[PDB]
DNA sequence: GAGCGATACCGTGA
DNA sequence: GATCACGGTATCGCTC
């Protein structure tokens, strides 16, 4: 098949540049400001000016301020970015019926029945870049190959404001030459683990024994790497359904008493139901971060949808089951809702 | 032995 | 004891 992947470049920061173009050319750091100390939280996305001096997603805000104290630090306006993204997504819908909206900044197009070769696909990509830039002033990066993974790899390599093809010859080279840590889905935990056997390339997952791999990284990820290494990865471009909506919050002081926790928990439910909008969940989970920072979760699934009032009652029962079963104190508390109608 | 959904930890940034 | 959101996924209980 022929797959076309489009990533929005440094998306949260870019949208802020578009909404305030003065920021263009200066370093921009969109952060989540979270907890107790002022400037606590983490960096969500940096533009390239900021990534040049070390500021990147996931580092603490105060450490970014040590590196670039004069950069523009903005809070996350996730509702804004989602509205922009939903508009770009509707732009991309006019290029095939087979669209997988993978995340707020990414989507996969199956364009097999709309073009016959990579040269036509490529040309379609520039048209998609041009259209998104023209109508929304957002640069994207396109990646094109025989399946979702290598199409995304093509994007990873061409970013930012780029476009790249990976043909079947390149696929074979990359199966031999690319670093597994750079395979999509393979994060740092799993990547490090693959230094057990210093598995550094896809083809290496064929030397090792299947049960060994399985026992280190899990069956799902093992099957995944094998099928790639074998170049018999096919995964249809499907329309995705949201799996989970929720909200966690950080409390001013560690607590263990229901009545001080209840207010944060109810805020989290309120904010969660706001984002749910028309979606009715049948499952709920109370999630709590402990004073030592382990996460602990208890849920219940219902045969029906969960009204807000039931969420309120059940969430308390679930928080109570948390406080009996674990003796530690609680630092953060939230809910997550799942199993939509 | 194995299907099926729930569960709660786990890992990625989809 | 300094991150949130989502959803991945190994396992478990129930069951035939
Ligand atoms: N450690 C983290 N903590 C919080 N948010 C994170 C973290 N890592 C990633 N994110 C979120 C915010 C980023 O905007 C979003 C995209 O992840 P990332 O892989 O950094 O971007 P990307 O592949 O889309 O690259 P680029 O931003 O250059 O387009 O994921
Ligand atoms: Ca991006
Ligand atoms: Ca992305
Ligand atoms: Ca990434």
């Amino acid at each position: 098949m022929i797959v076309l992947f489009v990533d929005f470049d440094y998306f949260y920061a870019q949208v802020e540049e578009v909404l305030n173009p003065s920021l263009k050319g200066k370093p921009v750091v969109v952060c989540v400001f979270s907890g107790r100390f002022e400037d606590s939280g983490a960096v969500a996305t940096a533009n390239y000016e900021a990534r040049k001096f070390g500021v990147k997603a996931g580092i603490p805000i105060v450490e970014a301020k040590k590196i670039l104290p004069n950069a523009v630090y903005l809070p996350m306006r996730k509702e804004v970015y989602q509205q922009v993204s939903s508009r770009i997504m509707n732009l991309l819908r006019e290029y095939s019926e087979k669209i997988e909206i993978a995340s707020i900044d990414e989507a996969y197009l199956d364009i097999s029945d709309k073009v016959r070769d990579y040269r036509e696909a490529y040309n379609l990509g520039l048209e998609i870049k041009n259209k998104i830039l023209e109508k929304e002033k957002i640069t994207v990066t396109v990646g094109i190959s025989k399946n979702k993974v290598f199409a995304k790899i093509a994007a990873d390599m061409a970013k930012p404001n780029g476009i790249k093809v990976i043909d079947d010859e390149e696929v074979k080279r990359l199966i031999r030459e690319l670093d597994i840590a750079d395979v999509p889905g393979i994060g740092n935990i799993t990547a490090e683990k693959l230094k057990k056997l210093g598995i550094n390339k896809l083809v290496d997952t064929l030397s090792i024994e299947f049960d060994k791999l399985k026992g280190m990284i899990g069956e799902a990820k093992a099957k995944y790497l094998i099928s790639l290494a074998r170049d018999e990865y096919n995964e249809p471009i499907r329309t995705r359904v949201r799996k989970s909506i929720g909200r966690i919050v950080t409390m001013k002081r560690n607590s263990r008493n229901l009545e001080e926790i209840k207010p944060y928990l109810f805020r989290a439910i309120e904010e969660s139901y706001y984002k749910l909008d028309k979606r009715i969940p049948k499952a709920i989970h109370v999630v709590a971060v402990t004073e030592d920072l382990d996460i602990v979760s208890r849920g219940r699934t219902f045969p029906h949808g969960i009204s807000k009032e039931t969420a309120y009652s059940e969430s308390v029962k679930l928080l109570q089951k948390i406080l009996e079963e674990d003796e530690r104190k609680i630092r953060r508390i939230g809910v997550r809702f799942s199993k939509f109608i």
